[PDB]
């Protein structure tokens, strides 16, 4: 019912893939593997792998050839915007991104 | 090299602190784009996202954990969004590794 998404990268902690709504010419999403439902519910023992998730995102970012620059973004609850309720860091470029974010 | 946000981690210019460790700094947006909007930025002056490396990965999720907890402390039980520029097209101006915060409204999307 939807489109296979490409999956970009994969490791034991992580799965990055193509937004199928993207809101720019390049549009990934970073996810744990461990179902964090939303930044608020992240925990202390969640350090490392949050930082994980920020490294894979920019080392993504370069891959995809967004060395002119890029936002990352996560989205938390209803006024965030959230639509999926396990953890995705948004990253965004090939265009020039906006101010304010949303 | 030092940016803006260099005073401010010393003090000397004034800024409304929400947060200190020896790690980072929370302080509130000047120009805030949503009735609740802050900064959590490392004291370790790494310049932007895609500089950072791997031995900051700890530093990283502390800068969101902080980023998290401080949003519960503000009130956005509701939601809110982290938002990191990168470079130009990511809008960045201020050359110091920078988490926005913001909540207090609906965020729209595209989030810019
Ligand atoms: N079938 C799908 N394939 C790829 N991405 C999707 C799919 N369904 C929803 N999404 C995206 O997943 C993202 C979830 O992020 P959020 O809205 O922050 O929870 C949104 O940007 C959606 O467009
Ligand atoms: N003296 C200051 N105190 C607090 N926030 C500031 C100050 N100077 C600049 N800013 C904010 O720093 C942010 C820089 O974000 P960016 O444009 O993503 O680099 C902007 O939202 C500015 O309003």
């Amino acid at each position: 019912k939807s489109l296979p998404a490409d999956i970009l990268y994969e490791d034991q902690q992580c799965l990055v893939f193509r937004d199928v709504a993207p809101q720019a010419p390049v549009h990934f999403l970073v996810i744990p593997k461990k179902p964090i439902p939303r930044i608020s519910q992240a925990e202390e023992e969640d350090q490392q792998l949050l930082g994980h998730l920020l490294l894979v995102a920019k080392q993504t970012a370069k891959a995809e050839g967004l060395g002119d620059g890029y936002r990352l973004v996560i989205n938390d609850g209803k006024l965030g915007a959230q639509s999926v309720y396990h953890l995705h860091i948004h990253v965004l470029g090939g265009r020039q991104l906006q101010w304010p974010p949303g």
